[PDB]
């Protein structure tokens, strides 16, 4: 029987569920069953194309971030399926009534919404084989547009069965230094909100600034109808480390019994040597071309990259005159992120990170501003440039034709930089961009010395995917987010071997 | 400065807020005031065409019947704009923020949804020039469907500055016969319950099996807050003395003053005399072809038109072996109604009410089944009908090509019968449906007697409107719905008509 | 372990909630379990002394009226704890902190009131050994004066596990004729708020106009989280058969379960031959001396008797000129009952009853009356009052010294019309009052024809407790109230005798 | 016309409300008007008595400290009818209904209890001639408790007409560093419990972590239907400069112009210059004998003092073998206030301030003990004690006979050191004390030196109310608690001469 865990946040927003939910989902997978997570996003945009990083799944959906999440710590590949807004649902049962579907009846909330948003959590586990799916709910108990998801994962208590639900709540449990006391009272009536929905939350985690004494645990129990062993603390500490503590907390073996499952030891083997390696062994700063959770999935790339490599990254926002020299002392890197308005400067730190050779690495406009770079500089196109920042420029090297989404095959040329780093001929990446670097151009690029590593078949194209140089140190870009698939188990090459060069250059 | 005046329903529904609004807004207009009126239906339908009656408004828009209701009391034309819905209002939202018109915004229920709300009112208002405007917001306070229009027209009071809007809440007041007492707790506890959405009505109107005394009245008016003046009856009592009475009781004056208006004694001569013949001076029974609210707008025309002929109108409802010389005895008229599933027994009624010339109209399908009837034993096409109940009928004198909707006009020949009723050549009726008389076989119906009194120029057409014979003293079928158009101070004339030669015929 | 079933009430009050505990309670006494009820009255008041009549228990406590239907049906004396209000907790509690008991302690109403409240319900059921204690709380669900007392019960659960408590909620669907249709969304929203204070109920017993169709059942269960087979419907129909018909729906059997008792076949035989009875054998009418649920246990005790004599008894209200031959013509008996505020009329009857032989009772006031009437015109003692409505009558043969309350021993005199009756020499009869006959005129009394057959030991006393005539065929007042003690299983003597001779008058 | 200023709590206590109460009083009277305050404390507890510091009024009631910030705010003397409890309520109401006051009335928590609270919050300010009155609630908007209280200032709105009633709402609006963000959700569902209970707050003030900037406040504003201008923070900053800023901010105007009165230009002169004085002029530093708000009444009336000798004074809390020299080191002061469970340290301390001719301060026990010490070391009476702490001392100095309560005149012996201080013959002090000095002792301690400074004539007594010693620089103790009596407008003599020799043995 599939169990479902809801987790629903009150209080306040922003108190971490998104790693919650992801490390509740972890120390489940270290227990053997087959978990997937869901992410619910009330706002009624249809889905995160029209926006914090905008996440792209395997199949080409725009997500919330927290999409991002869940994939790094299940390592899993997740679909549109599981991040479910108020906009889909209402749009999707909408246009069903007005194709008749409804046969007449006169569509309301309860049971209409509801029905659908519980058939897409059900639809989306079915087809991930889930046994356990931990399901987050966005937004905060109380506000309206919650309502429908809060009564539908309600229904799923009485749907499933005993042994087969369970609801975790997140608040906040504010601490008042001048009479240095913990409140418990915001978590009171959060709860009895909850309460007011139908909704009688089983486990509760207390979020603070410093951590939550057992003694307030106790109170809170108290006045929420919640087990003691069922409420713990949910303090600020290496995000690797959160299932970990979670663990030792009693949090695993908590929703384990509760769902009816005989326990079983966790293998955390892994995030234990994560947060191992999280000292390190060594120490490189790399720059970062631009002006926080807008590069989430990037930082977090470097991160996993930086344990590969047994060493920690730091990292200097560099946000591009001729001044660079400074701006790029004690870096040994370069890298041009994915992106927007304004990008002559980068196009500058392309052209410095090429003549010092610091190792390079361009991702989306990174690829596309190295190419710029190479064609005015060295192809001796002057003026070069994307009709995307200059429709009128004689030599359109980027251009037309968020248009490419999801993975996309990459065939990586043979014995190239880019081959070493992947090890294989061909790879999926995932895509989210409308420019492309123009077929015409390619021919007078490569006679100049840059190299196309690696093209796609379509799906559809033909189009460059990866450029280089057999000359400087390490010099890569691809038209794909790499990040996007990077996860601690399995970093994303192009990052591991940016960091690597990092290391040499070093 | 433009006023507004809300009307919310507590406990349960169905306690004749529909009227309540109308009789409000005819008692404004009797005031001299510019009045229009807006149903928000709560519900996720679009409109009311997947669907109790739909009422069809002049510019094609399929409505809650309370449309209906609004247009007869205010004798006025109302638009798509004047009906609300969940759906409307989600999917303009949707579609927006899909056309990126929020400029990357993160759309939620509050403001985005309810400035939608909002926005629809005062377009509709702006488009009626209406200096006052009834809002009545369909659904019970308390379930979460109405939760978005609550908070819109709560926003109402500040945005429209002191004295601009008003709220009026409609409950009921249980009676027990055991007890032999009114119980006002569900009206405190539906009062309280509009309170925690931030609503404090400023008027109530209690609905009981018995008239609420001026102690029970007196009482509901302590625990909700609300002047012991500004708390009414509304009891059961013809719908026309329901605007006299509550004028009586002072509703009026109450909504006047609260609005910041000098008091105008109303005129209200024309319902006082509407009353008045509703003892009438004589009393037909005729007889409709059928199996309530699914005819209200057919039993209003008749109702209006009684009135026109001082004479009050039975309804024998038939529905349709030639056992109908008993159905149809002692009834002086037959009438065939718009539809379905089964249209035999109608052709037999038809075919009835014509040979023993009873006064006959037949309205949308009751024009079509006249005519198939008149095809078979008159025009001698055996097994003629429409291809919507015989698909493989040789002698298709219906077919295709709710399609056509709304007015539409419609050319009356000189010197008919449909002349006589209407005394003009050119009117606009309302349609609503899909199938139409067959062109090819026009010539060999009117070659056998059968007469096209009406046709139409187009939109788009040249069809058959109306049909009738100089041969039985009233046989009348029309193709659009003329009872929508029908109002108490208008009646419709083939309604008119049907009734006076039903009075002839008695 | 001990069983609690809570039953609550929503929407509105006097839907028969005191019925409801008693006829559950009596069902479980019919499966052989130790049964009690406590009545919950949230108002402030300590008791009902200050006070629809005012029960008595045999300790003396004046309670709600309900306390004697919970006796009658489950034929046991409770006392004054197992009627709880709003005063003795709070009153209780405030005296304890004022004693420092709480030591040093911020008393708050959670938890303080609320143990004080569940401490009660619990020390009641103990001194009376009760299996299955069922609660009624008074109010209705939702009013701030019954939130003390729901958190109470609510906590139950937790503190009596699983498998020991059962929520019972009772709710009235409004039945609108004209609609034709049933209501069931205030019980949606009562529930709703019953889950706001934390509670789910368990069983919903559905109130109407008209029996609740079982589709209305199955629609309530859908939209209240509650089992079909736990919705039931309470119909108006002699209140004996409610406990029939409800077992006869399964509550008995739902509770049974709920509860976690092995099922077991109750023997219903005592009421199933008790409304046997109810058509009976004959139909006499006796006439009360007063101006209903004033005289509920009065009226309940005629009935008890009507069933010893197998016969109907009707009751024609007598308010008390010498115009009596009428109001007492087709009368076969006189009752004055405990009372006021004017006494002559009813001293008119008294009068009226003893010279035209009509068996009479007088209860409490209505024997203090008889004695005022004998004493005047048969022991001649002109202007012979009680000093309660004549302090300066020479001859005080009623006088001072709810001052008697409760349980008072009475001594039968040997060979008496009140020994026929009892067959007993001493038994235990309830009080409350003030006035006493004065010991001063007994002698003279008794030496005109008056007999005292019953006086009392004291507790404290020696005062008369009964008289009589040996001369009309039936006349007999006591001081105590019997009717409070009088049981369908065990009908009181006095109004057993009474009847008796209605029945031999008629 | 009488004002009423209410000011609720919401998310959590403990904000500061109590100061936010005294601050916008002392605005008010500032403007000249005449304000009173009222704490309401929503405990089941009679008064303080059983119970931070028990603050002691004039009258002899015992209550919560807050009284003491609007005493020492408002330079104003309240008494027992300025501090409101539930149990007060209740007790009152109970007794009354049970006198049968209420003459046969059900009574009901509304309007009964409701009643009971608005007739004693007006009573209070009609003896105390109140134009404006602030009446604080305490507990948190939301919580039970408080429910009958909110009801009661709500009912405010109605009974005092328009322009006569403001609420003000403290809330919290937690700071997340994380993200560096402010909350405004706690705030948005505070304000939304409280328009659940029939309350819209007029004006908001935001307490946090970190001023809350214009945008949050905006924000707040928007949705809470606040104005702009009426939503304030509440920043952590001396506790004088409080009610500068928050008029500096406008909530001064803001009141002012809501309540419908003339801008009036406020003369903050005194606490701008208080606020002054406290970068001083010096700084000596006082040992105070003991183990916060335990003494806050305590370290106000050293600060007054402080202030009156332009001069900083620093605390170090010294807990009472012979290591005293060094506890007693860069001290200028000691004292022992009153008090407990173990009392040799501080006789100890009172040996050594005494022989050191360190200036001495003892408040009640404080006193008892310099006595038992002089007795001791200097009377020669060998295990003298009180009987408070040891009932078999042979020598009891201090004996029997919070029994001596509120204001008690003393007569000061002329030409002392008590008589320098006070430079009055007679003053009223306040009392809270069961022991005081044995009369027969008090011969043979003035021959040994110990001088009687002042007595009471009783009330009732003729007691010792303060000793000293013509020996050492400065040796005083009273009986009385004349830290109750201190304001920063008028020092306490006895700590304003503590204070100055401290300065001098500087």
């Amino acid at each position: 029987p599939r169990k479902y865990v809801f987790i629903t946040g009150g209080v306040v927003s922003s108190l971490g569920k998104g790693i919650l939910t992801s490390s509740l989902g972890a120390l489940l997978r270290a227990r053997g069953y087959r978990v997937t997570a869901i992410k619910i996003d009330p706002y009624v945009n249809v889905d995160a194309g029209t926006m914090g990083e905008v996440f792209v799944t395997a199949d080409g959906a725009e997500t919330d971030l927290d999409i991002g999440h869940y994939e790094r710590f299940l390592d899993m590949d997740l679909s549109r399926g599981n991040n479910l807004t108020t906009g889909q649902v209402y749009l999707s049962v909408i246009q069903k009534e007005r194709r008749g579907e409804y046969l007449s009846q006169t569509v309301q909330v309860i049971p209409h919404i509801t029905d659908e948003i519980k058939e897409r959590i059900r639809k989306v586990a079915e087809e991930q084989k889930a046994e356990i799916v931990v399901v987050e709910v966005g937004g905060t108990v109380g506000d309206i547009e919650s309502l429908p998801f809060l009564e539908a994962i309600r229904q799923f208590r009485f749907d499933e069965g005993e042994g087969n639900t369970l609801y975790l709540h997140l608040t906040l449990v504010p601490y008042l230094e001048t009479s240095e006391e913990f409140k418990t009272k915001p978590t009171q009536h959060s709860v009895a909100t909850l309460r007011g929905v139908g909704i009688q939350p089983d486990i509760l985690v207390l979020r603070s600034a410093r951590p939550v004494p057992e003694e307030v645990r106790r109170k809170v129990a108290l006045f929420t109808n919640v087990r003691p062993g069922h409420v713990f603390s949910s303090p600020t500490v290496h995000l690797y480390e959160v299932p970990l503590l979670l663990e030792e907390q009693g949090l695993g073996r908590a929703v384990e019994r509760a769902l009816g499952l005989e326990a079983v030891i966790p293998n955390l083997s892994f995030w234990q040597e994560a947060v191992r390696v999280l000292h390190p062994e060594r120490t490189v700063k790399i720059a970062i071309a631009g002006k926080p959770d807008a590069y989430l999935s990037l930082l977090e790339a470097l991160r996993h990259a930086g344990i590969k490599n047994r060493a920690r990254v730091e990292v200097k926002w560099v946000d591009a005159a001729a001044d660079l020299d400074e701006a790029f002392r004690d870096v040994s890197g370069i890298l041009v992120p994915g992106g927007v308005r304004g990008i002559e400067g980068k196009v500058r730190a392309a052209q410095y990170a090429r003549e010092r050779k610091i190792p390079y690495l361009g991702i989306c406009l990174g690829l596309q501003i190295a190419v710029i770079e190479f064609a005015r500089n060295v192809a001796g196109l002057k003026g070069a440039n994307s009709t995307e920042f200059d429709p009128h420029t004689p030599h359109p090297v980027i251009d037309l034709m968020t248009m490419r989404l999801g993975d996309w095959p990459m065939r990586i040329k043979p014995g190239t930089l880019l081959h070493r780093l992947y090890g294989k001929e061909e790879v999926l990446e995932r895509h989210r961009h409308r420019y492309e670097v123009n077929p015409l151009y390619v021919d007078g690029l490569e006679r100049a010395g840059l190299v196309v590593s690696a093209t796609t078949p379509g799906m559809g194209a033909g189009l460059v995917e990866a450029i280089e140089l057999k000359d400087h140190p390490f010099f890569l870009g691809l038209q794909s987010h790499p990040e996007f698939k990077s996860r601690p188990m399995r970093p994303s090459p192009p990052f591991v071997g940016f960091v690597e060069a990092a290391l040499a250059y070093q």
